[PDB]
């Protein structure tokens, strides 16, 4: 009624504010959601303004049956907004635009993966058909699949990678097939994988995996040589403390896993649990 045509207005001003400050379009879009909580493209102005607090994201998803009504009503396509969300897990920094429901399950899995929730992940994953989309539900599995350490599942969902559409993904499925093969001391077989996905289109989004991966499997082997030059290359291009600390120390050393002990795991979600 009113309260329809103050929130439209709202929106309406929260889109055309957003090249102008995303901190007064986020006061707008946290104005909608104050007053509707289902307001689901409202919460998505605000990850758009750089809202990603885990609530953000999960009152999107639990909203998704909105998703376009109220940008509708002030006759804006959701795609115009420009949103984006974090979907590369621990293989890489790879995002994917908010234009339908599918994006944002995609994301609230992604961050449910980060925060331990493995089952509520995979239940979003699986609650709707995707219609020609299965590569990405598949790539989302690898993530969730991957966060918990079941490297024998993430190879179960990345092992038909050859035939996906999307070559940039199919790129990223051979880096997660590579780390998942590394954690379970296969170094030679992730050794071909990181090298070969490293020519694909995701081989810059997945840089950071890749060469701390093939670090790994290099000194594990004892190809301590290989090894430092791949450290060397992090610490120039991509910094962090555990490389500093793993060029440091020679005897920092990837821990692997088997598939007999992923499946001994009371927990099979709990890496901590193995029987
Ligand atoms: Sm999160």
């Amino acid at each position: 009624g009113h309260m329809t045509d103050r929130l439209a207005s709202l929106f309406e001003s929260a889109v055309s504010m957003l090249p102008m400050s995303e901190a007064r379009s986020l006061d707008l879009f946290t104005e909608i959601t104050n007053y509707d909580e289902s307001a689901c493209d409202a919460w998505i102005g605000r990850i758009r303004c750089g809202d990603t607090d885990r609530v953000t994201l999960f009152r999107a998803w639990y909203s998704r049956r909105n998703f376009g009504q109220l940008s509708g009503s002030v006759q804006i396509s959701m795609s115009t907004l420009n949103a984006r969300i974090a979907i590369g897990g621990l293989y890489g920094d790879i995002t994917y635009p908010v234009t339908s429901p599918l994006a944002i399950t995609m994301g609230f899995a992604a961050c449910e993966a980060a925060q331990g929730n493995y089952a509520d992940a995979m239940e979003a994953l699986e609650a709707a058909p995707v219609a020609g989309s299965e590569h990405l539900v598949a790539w989302m599995k690898a993530v969730v699949y991957g966060a918990a350490e079941r490297w024998t599942d993430v190879i179960d969902q990345v092992k038909s990678a050859g035939k996906w559409p999307d070559k940039f993904l199919a790129g990223a499925a051979g880096v997660a097939h590579g780390v998942a093969a590394a954690n379970l001391a296969l170094f030679t077989e992730a050794e071909r994988r990181l090298t070969e996905a490293n020519d694909s289109p995701a081989g810059e989004a997945c840089a950071r995996a890749i060469a701390w991966y093939l670090a790994m499997a290099r000194r594990s082997q004892g190809n301590e040589s290989a090894a430092v030059a791949l450290l060397e290359w992090l610490q120039t291009t991509h910094p962090e403390p555990k490389v500093a600390a793993a060029l440091k120390d020679p005897s920092y050393r990837l821990k692997t896993t088997t598939a007999e002990q992923i499946a001994s795991r009371a927990d099979p979600w709990d890496p901590g649990s193995v029987v």
